[PDB]
């Protein structure tokens, strides 16, 4: 019988392309664009993870459909950090094999000081030399980062998962052998990592919100999986009704 850090492994999505464009300018507005539509890949594979995704499937469907809507960003970030850490050494930013930025494509993309907030978490990998099982641990207590404000529809199937997820985390790290001596200070750090994704993603939300909203305006093109994602979410984001989730905060 696979362990839940098995199943996390044999359901991990495999790296897509961006389908980059040499023959297009590197014009902010083809890069945004390109990045948009690469995150909508991504997402539909982030759909079919969440339906495999061990314990994901006792919440309520609604509260399934609501998690990966509050925190999708989230998860496609925390992904990139680790493509960039694994296939670079966070040396780039690694959005996909065909889609490399250096610090000439941060400024082209109109994007700079956040891709810099990116590459910090990536250079944080390589501090902490995280691992893979640490890694998808990591990424599902990402999706279980941040709630509606006014309540899940199941409280108890909620805290029931994300407990387990912490509980996977703390037994991974404080029984591994090279962490011996420093296990719990490790652990405090991987959970202030995760608290610090809360900063950036919001930065990278606001950004994405304004772009989504001055589209046509801006000539930066979104695909139908954002365009439902975005829709769904910044009503609620407007109102108020999104509550972050910190370990030490
Ligand atoms: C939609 C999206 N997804 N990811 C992650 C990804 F890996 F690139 C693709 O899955 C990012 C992203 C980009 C750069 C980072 F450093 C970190 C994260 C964005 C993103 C953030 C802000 C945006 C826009 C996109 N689009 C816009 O039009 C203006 O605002």
């Amino acid at each position: 019988t696979p362990s839940p850090v098995m199943v996390l492994e044999n359901i991990e999505p495999e790296i897509v392309y961006a389908g980059y464009d040499s023959s297009k300018p590197d014009t902010a507005e083809n890069l945004l664009s390109t990045l948009n539509r690469l995150a909508g890949k991504q997402m539909i594979q982030v759909v079919k993870w969440a339906k495999v995704l061990p314990g994901f499937k006792n919440l309520p469907l609604e509260d399934q459909i609501t998690l990966i809507q509050y925190s999708w960003m989230s998860l496609l970030s925390f992904a990139l950090s680790w493509r960039s850490y694994k296939h670079t050494n966070s040396q780039f930013l690694y959005f996909a094999p065909d889609l490399v930025f250096n610090e000439e494509k941060m400024h082209q993309s109109a994007m700079y000081e956040l891709c810099q907030g990116m590459h910090q978490i990536s250079l944080q990998f390589v501090r902490l030399q995280l691992t893979f099982e640490e890694y998808t641990i990591m990424k599902v207590l990402l999706l279980l980062s941040t709630i509606p404000k006014d309540g899940l529809k199941s409280q108890a199937a909620f805290e029931e998962m994300r407990t387990n997820y912490i509980k996977e985390l703390r037994k991974m790290v404080t029984k591994c052998p090279n962490n011996s001596g420093q296990s719990w200070q490790r652990f405090y750090q991987l959970t202030k990592l995760l608290d610090s994704m809360h900063d950036l993603v919001s930065d990278l939300l606001e950004f994405c919100f304004y772009t989504f909203r001055e589209s046509h305006a801006l000539k930066v093109e979104f695909p139908a999986m954002l365009v439902e994602i975005i829709s769904d979410q910044l009503p609620k984001v407007e109102s108020g009704n999104v509550k972050p989730l910190y370990f030490h905060r």
